[PDB]
């Protein structure tokens, strides 16, 4: 559905409405609850929306097992079509 940069870009669309980050900020050298506004519990609202956005399905387990957006993209961009 999107490539690495586009995954990140798509993520940021939701992270902008949830927390409020600049959609020019969230690039590959970012992490969610580290380099973002830290939605924290609200990040679950991000990921659930992101699943459908990128044609993936991310288990609650994997969500907390991933780290950066460069790391998260690995699971996403690979599992999607």
């Amino acid at each position: 559905a999107a490539t690495q940069e586009e995954i990140v870009a798509g993520l940021a669309e939701i992270v902008n409405e949830i927390a409020g980050i600049p959609v020019e900020d969230v690039k590959l050298d970012k992490s969610f609850t580290d380099d973002l506004d830290v939605d924290s519990l609200s990040m679950v609202e991000v990921v659930v929306a992101a699943e459908e956005r990128f044609d993936v399905k991310i288990p609650d387990d994997d969500v907390k097992n991933l780290k950066t957006v460069g790391d998260a993209t690995k699971y996403i961009l690979d599992h999607q079509a």
